[PDB]
């Protein structure tokens, strides 16, 4: 919320593994202009990782890291 709100960058590689919540912070969906829509999980080190929204494990990390409750 107080880092880089202008991080509208696309993604490409997708990690397939449960990241250690100890180093996880939040997440963020890619932009619509990107040619490959993908979710992203941010860690405590400041490194945002891209991932696929299809994988159920990712849907569990997004709802857990933070719920989309913004109108």
């Amino acid at each position: 919320t107080r880092g880089s709100d202008i991080s509208k960058t696309c993604c490409f590689q997708y990690s397939h593994k449960p990241l250690p919540w100890t180093w996880v912070r939040s997440y963020e969906f890619t932009s619509n202009s990107c040619s490959q829509r993908a979710v992203i999980f941010t860690t405590k080190r400041g490194k945002k990782v891209c991932t696929h929204p299809r994988k159920k494990w990712v849907q569990k990390y997004i709802s857990l890291l933070k719920t989309p409750k913004q109108l």
